[PDB]
């Protein structure tokens, strides 16, 4: 069966994600780059390629609003999102819906267009058990408390749709569980989301994120559950040379607490992070072989374990 097929209605039971019957689970997989930069990335033959061939559980994607993202077309953007949804619905995945804010980094910055997309999402496709709610993807220059306190705002309009769903949040400091602001995951737990049914989104680049970003995730893992709705291989740009041996750290950790990820990125961009070669998806593939990036081969492996 499809990954949808297999493991149903996920739910957060306890600090883990879970399956319909209980089981923790560990759903990897794909993000996308900004569909406002690499919609034609995503189409009916990468898209079948990342399900059936990379054998990933689940994609995010990553809808920027500001850099000519969402706020330049709120319906054609939402349009899309609801194609995409169900296109990845078709393919037997699990879906993200990231809510793609980084700059500027205050998330209440959003909080109104927040309101009105969701509200969309969340009614059109609420008998749905495949997806996922990320409210906030890197706040950045904001306290803990101020991020709880627009995650409050926005979940209650999610949840009056579509009460099922698991939300997940994003954390201090580029979603670094507040590690690169100079502080950590206990902060989250001394003063949480006041909702059930929530993760919390950690990122790293392996060539820049070591040991201190390591013991974050370890530390984390045990008070509440975390989904890595974006990492990378190479450094905190996207971009430079792999380190393969610190990503399979992470990897290993991951496998253990079966945290689920999502890879940057899906895409054809120059950086060493998008897992194509510049000018694949203008050629519509292939999606595995010569057109894969180092980064691309690592990951695919992975997923096909
Ligand atoms: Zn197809
Ligand atoms: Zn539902």
């Amino acid at each position: 069966g499809t990954p949808v097929e297999r493991y149903g209605k996920v739910q957060v039971c306890g600090t883990q994600l879970c399956d319909e019957h209980g089981n923790p689970v560990q759903l990897r997989g794909m993000s996308t780059h900004g569909i406002q930069w690499f919609d034609h990335c995503l189409t009916d033959s990468s898209l079948d390629a990342l399900a059936y061939d990379w054998k990933a559980d689940i994609i995010r994607l990553s809808m920027y609003i500001q850099e000519d993202g969402y706020e330049t077309n709120p319906r054609g953007f939402t349009d899309r999102m609801h194609q995409l949804i169900d296109m990845a619905t078709a393919r037997g995945l699990y879906v993200i819906v990231d809510w793609h804010i980084l700059t500027p980094g205050d998330p209440h910055y959003n909080l109104d267009r927040a309101k009105t997309f969701f509200a969309e999402i969340a009614q059109r496709h609420a008998s749905k058990t495949n997806v996922l709610y990320e409210i906030a993807n890197e706040p950045n220059g904001v306290s803990w408390a101020s991020i709880k306190s627009y995650a409050e705002e926005v979940i209650p309009v999610i949840r009056q749709r579509d009460p099922d769903s698991v939300i997940i949040v994003g954390t201090r400091g580029w979603s670094s569980l507040g590690v690169s602001e100079g502080s950590g995951p206990a902060e989250i737990a001394a003063n949480p989301v006041n909702a059930s049914n929530i993760m919390y989104a950690f990122h790293f680049y392996a060539a820049s994120h070591r040991d201190n970003y390591l013991n974050a995730l370890r530390e984390a893992s045990e008070l509440f559950p975390v989904f890595v709705t974006q990492f990378g291989t190479e450094t905190y740009t996207g971009d430079g040379a792999n380190d393969f041996q610190m990503a399979d750290r992470y990897i290993d950790l991951m496998a253990e607490r079966k945290i689920g990820w999502t890879k940057w990125n899906y895409s054809d961009d120059f950086r060493s992070g998008a897992v194509f070669q510049p000018g694949t998806c203008a050629s519509g593939g292939p999606w595995s072989g010569s057109s894969l990036k180092a980064s691309g081969q690592w990951v695919r492996s992975k997923l096909q374990s």
